C-alpha cells in the first residue's frame, strides 16, 4: 500500500504544528465571571451565617459542621467553574494539569457537596426510624464526618489512578480517512486538535457510575427520611432536586463537550451554567430555609 | 495541501480493499443459548403461574397483571440476548437492522420491566399514605397499565427519533493518523471495521439519561415503601438491586463494547451474562416470594 510512503512524504511537512489561539469572548467571559462571583458571595454569606450562628436551635438541628462542609465542596465547583474559563490564554503544557485540577476540583466538590446531605439523612433515618428497646443513644457528627472522608478517598484513589495510569494528552493528528460503504467510496482530510486522554470512556464510566450509585442511594435516602420530619432537616427535596438536576447537567455538558469541540464560546457558557446553576440551587435549598426560620425566630 | 494529493493518490489506489469477517466459537454460543433457554423456561413458568393462580390472596396482592407485563418485558430482553449471538451471520445489510432491532429491544424491554414495579411501588405508597378524608377509594389497575404505556410510548419516540434522524450504518474506514505531542512525531496505519452513529454517545446519553431519571424516581420511590408492607408486596429490596445491577451491567457492557471490539468472545460473553443476572435477579426477587408463600398457604 503507498499509504506508508505517504506516511514519510508528510512527516516532513509534520515538522510544525499550530499552537492553538484564544477564541472565548470577553463579554461571556466578564458575565459568567460576574454571576460566579455572586455565587461566591453567596456562599461566603452562608458560611458567615453558620459560622456566626452556633447557637440557635435551627442551627442544633440543620447541622451546621456537615453544612461547612457542604459550602468548602461549593467553593471547590466554583474554582473549578472559574479554571473553566481559561482556555488558550496559556501556550504551555500547563493545558495538561489544566485539564487534569479542573476535573480533580469538579470531582473532589460534587463528593464534598453530596456526601454530607446524604450523611445527615442517614442519622435521621437512624435516630427517628430505629427507636428499637436498644436505644441510640449517640450517633455524633465524626461518625458522618468518616463516612464522607471515606468518599473522598474513594474519589481521590480514583483521581490518582487515572492520572497516574492515563493523563490527558495534549495532542493534535491530521489524518484522511477514507469511510467507504457497501457501495459508495468517499475520502475525507480531517484534522482535529482535542485534549483528551485514551481510555476516556473508561474513566468517564467509572467516575460517573461511582456518582451515580452514590445518587442512587440518596435517592433511597430521601425517600426513607421523605415524610419523617420538618423541611429545614428533611432534606430529601434538596437530594432530589439536586440528583436530577447533576444527572441533567451531567450529561448535557457531556455531550456539548464531546460533539462541540468546535463552538468553545457554548461550551464555556454552558458548563459555566450547569455547574453555577447546580451549585446555587443545592446551597439555596439548604441554607434559604435556615434563614427564614432564624428570621422568624428573631 | 502537500498531504491532500497523497490521498487522493490512496484513494485511487483503492483496488477493490478488502473485508474482514470472523466468527465465535461454536461453544459460547452454545453455553449462552442453554442459560438464556434455562432463563426463559424459568419466566415461562413464572407466566404459567400467574395465569394459573391469579385468584389466591399473595398473587392477586401482588398485582397479577403489572407481573405479566413484567413477564412480556423479561422476554422481549432474552429475545435480545439471543440476537446478541446472531451476530457476524446477516453478512449483507441486514446488519444494521440487526444491531438496531437488537438495541430497540433492549430498550423496550428494560421499559417493560421497570415500569411495573415503579407501578406498583407508587399505588401501595398511594393506599398506605393517603389517610385523608378525601377516602382514596380505589386506584385502578388501568391507570398503572396508564403509566407504563406512557414511558414506552416516549421510549418509542425517542427509538424513532434516533433510527430516523441518525441511524446506524456500518462503515469500513481504513486511514492514516499522524500523531503530533508538540515532541515527536508518530504515524499509525489502521484498518478498523465498525458499526455505529455519527452521533452515538447523543443517543446513548440521552436514552440512558431517561432511563437513569426514571431508575431514580424509582429508588425514591423504594425508599418512601421501604418499610410500609410485606416483602411479597412491598417491592423496595428488588426495585434497589435492579437498580444497582442496571447501572453496574449498563457501564460494564458500555465499556467493552466501546473498547473491546478486537474480542467479539467477550464482548458476546459479557452481554450476554449481564443481561442474564439482570433479568433473572429481577424476576426471581418479584416471584420467589410468590411462590414461597403461595405453597406455605396453598
Ligand atoms: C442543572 C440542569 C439544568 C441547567 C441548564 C443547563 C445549562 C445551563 C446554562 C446556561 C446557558 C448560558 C447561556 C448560553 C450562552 C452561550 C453563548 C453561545 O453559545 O453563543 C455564542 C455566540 O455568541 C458569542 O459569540 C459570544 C458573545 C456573547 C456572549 C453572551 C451571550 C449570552 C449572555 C450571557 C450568557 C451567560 C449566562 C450567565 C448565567 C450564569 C452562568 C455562570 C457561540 O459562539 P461560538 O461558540 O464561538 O460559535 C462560532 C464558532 O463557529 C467559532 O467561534
Ligand atoms: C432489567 C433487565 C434489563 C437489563 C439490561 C442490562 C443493560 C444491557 C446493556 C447495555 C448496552 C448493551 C451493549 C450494546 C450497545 C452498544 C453496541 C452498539 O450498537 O454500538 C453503539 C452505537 O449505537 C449507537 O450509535 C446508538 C446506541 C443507542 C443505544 C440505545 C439504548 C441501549 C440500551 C438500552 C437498554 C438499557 C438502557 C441503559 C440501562 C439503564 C442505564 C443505567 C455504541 O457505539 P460504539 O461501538 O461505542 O462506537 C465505537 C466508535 O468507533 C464509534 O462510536
Ligand atoms: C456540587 C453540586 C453539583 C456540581 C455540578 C457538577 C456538574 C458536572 C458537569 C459537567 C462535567 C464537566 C464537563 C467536563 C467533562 C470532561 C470532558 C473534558 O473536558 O475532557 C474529556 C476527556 O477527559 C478524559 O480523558 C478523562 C475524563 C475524566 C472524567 C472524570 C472527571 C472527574 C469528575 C467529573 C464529574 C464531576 C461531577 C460528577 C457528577 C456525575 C453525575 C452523573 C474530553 O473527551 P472527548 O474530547 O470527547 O474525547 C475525544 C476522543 O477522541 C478521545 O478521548
Ligand atoms: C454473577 C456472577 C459473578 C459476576 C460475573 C459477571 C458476569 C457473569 C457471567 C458470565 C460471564 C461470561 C464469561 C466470559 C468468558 C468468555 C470470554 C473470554 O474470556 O474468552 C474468550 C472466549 O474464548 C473462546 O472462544 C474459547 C472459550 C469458550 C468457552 C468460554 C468459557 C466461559 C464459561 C465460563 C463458566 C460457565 C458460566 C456460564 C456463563 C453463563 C452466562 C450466560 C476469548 O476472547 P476472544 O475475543 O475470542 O480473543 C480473541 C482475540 O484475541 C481476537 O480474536
Ligand atoms: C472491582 C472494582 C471496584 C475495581 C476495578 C476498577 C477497574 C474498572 C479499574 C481498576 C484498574 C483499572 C485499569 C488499570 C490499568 C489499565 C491499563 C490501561 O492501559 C488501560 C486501562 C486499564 C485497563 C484500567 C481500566 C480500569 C481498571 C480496570
Ligand atoms: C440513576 C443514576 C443515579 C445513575 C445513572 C445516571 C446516568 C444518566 C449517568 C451516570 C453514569 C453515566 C454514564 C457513565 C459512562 C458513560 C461513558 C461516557 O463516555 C459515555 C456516556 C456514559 C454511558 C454515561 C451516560 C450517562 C450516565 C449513564
Ligand atoms: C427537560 C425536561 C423536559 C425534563 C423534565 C424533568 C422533570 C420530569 C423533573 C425535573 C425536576 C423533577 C422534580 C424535582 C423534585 C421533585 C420533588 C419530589 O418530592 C417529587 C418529584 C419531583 C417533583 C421531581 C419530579 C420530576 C421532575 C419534575
Ligand atoms: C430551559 C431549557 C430550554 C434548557 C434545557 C437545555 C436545552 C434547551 C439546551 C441544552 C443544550 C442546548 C443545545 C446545545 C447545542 C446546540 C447546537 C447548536 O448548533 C444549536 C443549538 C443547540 C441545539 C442547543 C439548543 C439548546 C439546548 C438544547
Ligand atoms: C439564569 C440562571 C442560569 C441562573 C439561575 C440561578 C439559580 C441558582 C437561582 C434562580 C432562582 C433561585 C431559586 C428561587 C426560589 C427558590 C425556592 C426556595 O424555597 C429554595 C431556593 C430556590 C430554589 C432558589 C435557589 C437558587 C435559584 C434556583
Ligand atoms: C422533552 C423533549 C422536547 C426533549 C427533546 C430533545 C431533542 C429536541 C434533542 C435531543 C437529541 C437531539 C438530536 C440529536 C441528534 C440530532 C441529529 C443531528 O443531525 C441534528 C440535530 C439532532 C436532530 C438533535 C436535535 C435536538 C434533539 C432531538
Ligand atoms: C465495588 C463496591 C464499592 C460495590 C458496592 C456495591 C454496594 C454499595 C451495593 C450492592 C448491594 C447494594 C445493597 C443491596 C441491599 C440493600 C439493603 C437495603 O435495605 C438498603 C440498600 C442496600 C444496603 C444496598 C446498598 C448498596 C449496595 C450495598
Ligand atoms: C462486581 C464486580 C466484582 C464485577 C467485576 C467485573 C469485572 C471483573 C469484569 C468486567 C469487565 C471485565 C474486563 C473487560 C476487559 C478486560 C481487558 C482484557 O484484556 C482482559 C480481561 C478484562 C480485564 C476483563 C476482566 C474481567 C472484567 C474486569
Ligand atoms: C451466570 C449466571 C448463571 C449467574 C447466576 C447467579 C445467580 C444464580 C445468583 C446471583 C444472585 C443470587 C440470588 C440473590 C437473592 C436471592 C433471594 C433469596 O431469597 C433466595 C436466593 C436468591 C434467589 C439468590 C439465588 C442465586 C442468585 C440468583
Amino acid at each position: 500500500r503507498p499509504l506508508h510512503d505517504l506516511c514519510k512524504t508528510t512527516i516532513t511537512s509534520s515538522h510544525h504544528s499550530s499552537k492553538t489561539i484564544s477564541s472565548l469572548s470577553p463579554v461571556l467571559l466578564g458575565i459568567v465571571w460576574t454571576f460566579l462571583s455572586c455565587g461566591l458571595l453567596l456562599i461566603l454569606f452562608f458560611l458567615a451565617f453558620t459560622i456566626h450562628c452556633r447557637k440557635n436551635r435551627i442551627v442544633k438541628m440543620s447541622s451546621p459542621n456537615l453544612n461547612i462542609v457542604t459550602l468548602l465542596g461549593s467553593c471547590l465547583t466554583y474554582s473549578s467553574a472559574y479554571l473553566f474559563g481559561i482556555q488558550d490564554v496559556l501556550v504551555g503544557s500547563s493545558m495538561e494539569t489544566l485539564i487534569q485540577t479542573r476535573l480533580s476540583m469538579l470531582c473532589i466538590g460534587t463528593s464534598l457537596v453530596f456526601g454530607p446531605i446524604l450523611g445527615k439523612s442517614w442519622r435521621l433515618y437512624k435516630v427517628f426510624t430505629q427507636r428499637v428497646p436498644d436505644k441510640r443513644v449517640i450517633i455524633k457528627d465524626l461518625q458522618l464526618l468518616g463516612l464522607v472522608a471515606a468518599l473522598l478517598m474513594a474519589d481521590v484513589i480514583l483521581l490518582m489512578t487515572w492520572v497516574l495510569t492515563d493523563p490527558i494528552q495534549c495532542l493534535q493528528i491530521l489524518s484522511v480517512s477514507m469511510t467507504v460503504t457497501g457501495k459508495d467510496v468517499s475520502c475525507t482530510s480531517t484534522s482535529t486538535h482535542f485534549c483528551a486522554s485514551r481510555y476516556s470512556d473508561v474513566w468517564i464510566a467509572l467516575i460517573w457510575g461511582c456518582k451515580g450509585l452514590l445518587l442512587l442511594y440518596g435517592a433511597y435516602l430521601a425517600g426513607l427520611t421523605g415524610h419523617v420530619s420538618s423541611p429545614p432537616v428533611n432534606q430529601s427535596l434538596t437530594i432530589m432536586v439536586g440528583v436530577n438536576l447533576l444527572v441533567l447537567a451531567a450529561g448535557l455538558l457531556f455531550v456539548v463537550t464531546r460533539y462541540l469541540h468546535s463552538w468553545p464560546n457554548l461550551v464555556f457558557g454552558l458548563t459555566s451554567g450547569g455547574i453555577f446553576v447546580c451549585t446555587t440551587t443545592i446551597n439555596c435549598f439548604i441554607f434559604i430555609p435556615q434563614l427564614k426560620q432564624w428570621k422568624a425566630f428573631e
